């Protein structure tokens, strides 16, 4: 996977690759890993064996699921944990004792609050410019660093730009690109 | 195992070997793992020791296990880990952080509403035209694959040539090869 | 341990081996691993530190342990399993995604109803001809299967030589061998 | 250790060393390991550091500690079980899965009822002639074996050969030998 | 990190330097692990990932977080547990048998009633001259040292050379250096 | 990678996907780096693409010492090559007869008018009668391969680009374009 | 694999299955490739498919230098046969006395009018009275033979057929047809 | 650590070095492993991480920490552990088929009463002449083993002897020593 | 460390960062220590700073035996390399076939007016068309230098400094200042 | 071990702290053992006490042959120490250039009035510009340099001191007196 | 085992325990085993009962060669050991200058007119002033010597009885009879 999000200007973007596998074995599809949200778009992280239930919660919440704030998104997620325990049975532990991990990113998110990041249900951060997450995004980080103060460079045009680096040289990243812009309140 | 589901034009089919082992050591019979739960077909995947507890569960259900789309598939078996936990005291956990693992995956279904997968009793997939699960699947994929576009093969011919290649090519699958046709709604 | 169950005609038989030991130290006694509970025969998977327990609690039972069907085998030892945790203190877990364990074997069971095996106190499975359990059960079912459609053979006769077999060949297995029949009603 | 019991004629006797360590480093002392429980003699196996808990649990008990028969040390060693849990806050888990283990045996008794030893505070096991525990046990068996026999020898003198041939090969057994033998009832 | 406390007459000072990641990937940023709380400076410990939740809930307390003496530190950290565990549901849990490990380090602080460390939400201790954490503070250490006693140097210069010291040699240490410092009350 | 060997009438052919990576990060290039032509035979390398260019450049150097018309030509030759890559390569390449069978032991296909082979361990060789393969999605183009080998309207080349596909659609480590080479048998 | 010798009377016998695979895949082949004839004897070889190829080709092309009909002969020959795998094809096959029993240890069991022998490591020879077997499925099989060895309906060639069904029945390794050849003793 | 306690005639003694470390690194300190509770001196074993809480909680107890006997001290230790875990929120498990571990051992405890050791917060030894815990204390326990029957020499002396014994051949230990003596009751 | 090699229209170039580390201690130092002049040629060295001495020792003292302007000149020297390591330091780099990709075989990357090169266990060479870089910061790096490589306004020089200078924004084990030279091809 | 080594102006300074042990248990000693004047340098070992008898006994009997006031001398130099453990002492001193950084194979630091140096895996030299140390307390000696360097009253020795009083301070495996020794550069 | 050696005044003493094993296994033994009177040395091993028999008769055997009485004739006296173990006994005794401190590396202490001594992996000498010990119990020993060495009415062999009682007394692998030999310095 290869989702990043980027915020220039007076617009936001969200990108991300659509490759979907069962393990080593892809899956083809009729983008299943980026999901609307009310007016906010979620990229979802780690495997698609755990897409359906994330998007049956948080697509369900409507109302209750707000996310224009790093407090709001915070909340909401807190109640996306509870949820997942109480309703599907999942669970999502954190114990302050262990170093950094992969596998508990949970998201990205953009909207016209800002762009955000989820780690472990609990933990949100804020980016100012861009951020990326899964196995391409360290060729995404540079793609985008790269070119971010071209000024002919919109926030959609660059998320592209970074989708395509993951692309390039992640085999667990494949095209065709998805990118939503949004603009700042 | 190798258990297959197809979908093509009105119809959809579901096919498996009959290999059931304890272990390395074969279990002759008088096919154990496709069960038929109402209107519906039920290839379970995984080990021959755990078969019986699913199969008096599924077909003890009736009237609340309702398989024709994926929400009520979802329910369906939100339920099952339920009855597993509470009647039989068996365990079915996940973890939002594990990785994809075979050992979670539950079955894939064939009925008038279409085909379905389910992985760790929660999280459910519809297919479009074919899939197929366990140690020839493969084999499988990649048979169908190269025939399903044949104008003279129904979905319960392509699945038969799915089960087909898995016996070739797989030890732990074994002929006879069931398969099962149905109409879709 | 070598313990089979035989099936043919009117008749069922169960046969079992005598070795006992504490780890690696064998034990010398005055046959301890097969158990007559009320009109059925229960042989006992695992090593012998466990025998006392499974003895006293299936021996006490009495009217409430009912074996003549799959079924009424299924709901026993559910309530055994019950009785282990609540009144011994001894826990019994499964997990719906372990693999084949020869540890989770509890019995082979005889009576007029049939021939039974009985996986993790929950998983029941009923036999046709034969089967067998224990460190020298592959010689068992070897021999057996051999020597099944003998017309000069009954079902006790079979058995032996599935134990003999065991013995022969297991260093795990030791004579002398103990048989028992019944009749199928 | 090496402790043993024995049984031969009208009288039963117990025997053990009496070395004790934290460790790999040896305690001297003013024998610990072997304890007066009412009118039986119980021997312990294990490490030194858990001696005093069950030294003040068994002694304490008095009237409810009852051990003459192989039921009543049965139902005693449950509730050993359960004081330890609620009053010393220790635990002593048993799952059937489990194999043999050397770490779960609890004790060897010797009264006017017979010979005992427990595995685990729950499997309770009744010997004829004689049996031993701890580290020069196969010395010790190997040794009453060859001498049982013997019409010169009672039960007392047999164990006393048994804990000899313990200390004479096990560098983790040490003199002096203390023996206690009980008339049977 | 490279954070160190300092006191020298009657002043203390906290310094720690800015660099972030998630993993081996920087984060740029706009310090963000040195807190004001109250009138108090917390430098935190360990991953980036976890900052976010305990920035939150050490800023939120407000009054019942009182940090001026060791006892008051001490309670104020028992309710960090809490809250993280009631509120957060994030776990750290102590065991007494654990040896030191550098993951339960929560945090250095800095007021005018001396300074502090606390390991693991429950040990807190109290320093006379020095102390430092995180991958640069042995160089830290050494530095401070060598130049605790200059008659020109408060304890802000000592905190600054302290982290300086880190950075040069400590590939996860980076500049620009923050540093506060309090009069003692 | 997929690639794959087809033999069916009177003709031969090998099949091999695109993808080329060091590692985990994917490496642009040119024509098919895994398919080299030795003198008029074909052969496809098995294992990492790091290992290549001294294989390439000792296979197309021999000439007309590299025979590998029949089973035992290709035999004796690839004994060769593993004795060259040691005496001049400074590369070993052991084998230990109680080993069981490991993928990273596989070294190449072979198509040539002779017939369709396979190399392990620069030891052992297979020749086949239908089809193989090998690679991370050998397995997808087997079950493709046998689905598809009796069909009348399809030779040796068609049956081995349908391989090749299958390996594609399911293999994150196989990639178009798909290269094939057909041979007439002697 | 299921590969069984017996002896019985004037007669000997060697049995085995038909399954070969490279790894978990398995390969469709022909006659049986596991057992070899070797001048007047058969040879019935154990493990991977993948070390079949130079076996074979090693003990059939030796001739009048393998000899087999008695067990220093077999001894004798098959330290030959190490010399060669390491000199002539670039094999390692090391012993060490301190090792415990390993079954990838096991080379093969051999018939003929000599007797029926078992090899392993290719070093320590043994010589049957009734008989053995190996693989994957020789416990099922070893069970049947001595089941029904004492039948005097039965002949060597009877029992060892009877041995390879017992190992297909049970044995996922193990599959039909069952090969069987019959020796006179001298 | 080198601890020891000693007794001879009318007197006991307990001795300690000094050597404070968080793992490897060395703390400088105004003696912090030796504790005065009421009228007793006990010495602390294991991390000095774990030290505040314990020092916080012994101190805290006055009354209900009673220590003269071994029985009092076994009692009162029950009820550290329980207050370690509800008020503190801290472990100490103890199973009984764990073997002797040297991160179990808690304290050395000398009184009027006699000279005491503890052992995962229930096991509690009382020693005639001398004992000693932590990495120094194998060459403490020769040191005192060669001294003690010294006609010039009484408790507080041998305990010196003893922890000089240990500073000198172990790294984890150093000067200066500390020694208390108490006269027995 | 973040080394990369560029190519674009008649020049080539290489750059790459400073830091240098005895294990998780950074060690101050003078010029960049990893590139090295050869002759005509830069080489960029990968792998530990504890073993440039001998790597820069070798290379500069070879001088005219010392040929990179061809991949076949490249090859044939740094197997003189391998032979020198061992035969006069006492340094073994072995190459077994069987193993996987492994980030410690990475030796070099190579600039000069021949090319652009990188050198896999003294033993692999490859010739590179645009663009590639080694070390803990290359994915960065890659992914940089594809974004912009098109520019009309940039050449060679200006996509490896670009490259370099994403790989010290993301990696703690890259730091400024940064080294690069451009030279002309022939 | 704590061992330091300093330049500054017209002098270098090496220091170190006394602490032997075999494993855990220490040995009471006598002159400090791990500081060797071999010539008119000065010597100071890293790693175990076990091995300090031979390293002593080899490099103060060499005498005009160890010859260290240059890097290229120092190299040759210890390449010798390595062929005469291997062939006069039996003791390996294997290097591969595929490994990482490791700790135990660090040998020494050297002061003379050529300047300071490092010695790592008897091949690899490397000369410092103001300071370096070396064992369990050379990072917090590292820091306390760094932080006092350019003290104007303070000389090369004044702060090879103070390195080592750091490592002393915080280290369990240093421990005084201080040794210090000091040279005027050529 | 608990071995010690003792130097006080004009005398010096070697002491060790008795206990003897074949693994967990206790022999029963005869005068003591492991202190070997060479010439007029006494030699105490370290190590496995079972690794005895090869030593004493080495040792004993060489007499004029076997020079012990000074640091530099018993490290060339260890070094043709390990010449005789490896070319006569076929017995490996390895060194690597990386390996830290082992205790399975200990290979004796010696005692003689001209001083006490250790040797460590049959190539490091070591001489001790006033005491060592060696084995499981040598840590007990070390303290019970180190508090009564400079007790005025105890001489070097009553020091080392003292030494062994504490190995005996706390180590379950130390056991009586005591065995003590006492020799005047030169």
């Amino acid at each position: 996977t290869t989702c990043v999000v980027v915020r220039k200007g007076d617009e936001v973007a969200i990108g991300a690759d659509a490759l979907v596998t069962f393990g080593d074995t892809r899956l083809s599809r009729a983008n299943q890993k980026v999901i609307p949200v009310g007016d906010s778009f979620v990229g979802l992280a780690g495997t698609t064996a755990h897409f359906p239930v994330m998007r049956s919660l948080l697509t369900g919440m409507g109302e209750e699921c707000r996310l224009h704030t790093r407090d709001d998104v915070f909340r909401t997620f807190l109640k996306v944990h509870e949820k997942l325990k109480n309703e599907y049975f999942i669970n999502t532990k954190e114990d302050e004792d262990d170093p950094y991990e992969s596998s508990q990113i949970v998201c990205l998110i953009a909207n016209s609050g800002g762009i955000f990041g989820v780690y472990s249900y609990r933990e949100v951060f804020s980016f100012d410019r861009f951020w990326g997450i899964g196995s391409g995004r360290n060729y995404a980080l540079g793609a985008m660093h790269a070119v971010y103060d071209r000024t002919d460079l919109d926030a959609g045009a660059i998320a592209r730009i970074g989708v395509e680096a993951g692309i390039e040289f992640d085999k667990s990243s494949a095209a065709p690109i998805d990118v939503h812009t949004v603009r700042l309140q």
